[PDB]
């Protein structure tokens, strides 16, 4: 006395074996500059 | 049965024989001041 249903499939999902990780970058920011204008107080970033 | 192919020719490519070298200047560009923003990193330097 039990209900099951399934679901299968297939697909495909991954880089490109040549040259395919060059496509992307990665940029970080930050907020430490001396003289800085922090907008989440309103203030001087550290002065 | 082998093929081959080859090309041939002549040209002057040089600098001028009279004072050709007065024609260039190099100039090289340089980047720290007290009151400077950077470019490249985005924050002051020095202060």
């Amino acid at each position: 006395l039990v209900n099951r249903t399934t679901l299968w499939g297939s697909a495909i999902n991954d880089m490109h074996p040549r040259n395919g990780a060059d496509y992307f970058t990665r940029v970080t920011l930050t907020m430490a500059k001396k003289g800085g204008l922090n907008f989440i107080s309103g203030d001087t970033i550290d002065a």
